[PDB]
């Protein structure tokens, strides 16, 4: 925690959708790194109990916030390609690592 300064990697805008996933997986912000994200995002199943008792790297919730935001019904966590792809795609403003000045009035 103690470092110096400048030392945090870029981190993206997800969408409102996966946002509230992200605040309720115990996100508060509303930007995140891709490691924040899929962070947040892998224990927001977990919490919400979307996976399966049969297979533990199922993850079928026809009735989940997440489904609808990907967009299905069921998908496997073996297939990161696959995540890794929508996941990345549910970024609505990415953020980078720039010389970014506040403006906080004062001169």
């Amino acid at each position: 925690n103690h470092i110096s300064t400048s030392d945090q990697e870029k981190l993206v805008q997800p969408t409102p959708l996966l946002l509230s996933l992200l605040k309720s997986a115990g996100a508060q912000k509303e930007t995140f790194t891709m490691k924040e994200v899929l962070y947040h995002l892998g224990q927001y199943i977990m919490a919400k109990q979307l996976y399966d008792e049969k297979q533990q790297h199922i993850v079928h919730c026809s009735n989940d916030p997440l489904g609808e935001l990907f967009g299905v019904q069921e998908f496997s966590v073996k297939e990161h390609r696959r995540i890794y792809a929508m996941i990345s795609r549910n970024l609505v403003s990415a953020n980078v690592k720039e010389s970014s000045e506040d403006i906080f009035g004062n001169v």
